[PDB]
């Protein structure tokens, strides 16, 4: 289906928003990669038709469980 269909994982694109692309190793203190909700969901919208979800409730869902099991949070 064109040059796509193999969309990436929401753990590599979501963390992108916040800015945790493996900087190098600076776990000083605090800083838990916070991803606003108006942004995390936005990404789920771009892959909405690539995740096979019927609506955001189905997409943003994988973005909350996928953007949390890694350590990132979400500000509703």
């Amino acid at each position: 289906m064109t040059f796509i269909t193999k969309t990436p994982p929401a753990a590599v694109l979501l963390k992108k928003a916040a800015g945790i692309e493996s900087g190098s190793g600076e776990p000083n203190r605090n800083k838990v990669a916070t991803i606003k909700r108006d942004k995390v969901r936005e990404i789920a919208e771009l892959k909405m038709p690539d995740l096979n979800a019927a609506s955001i409730e189905a997409a943003m869902r994988m973005i909350e469980g996928t953007a949390r099991s890694m350590g990132i949070v979400v500000e509703d």
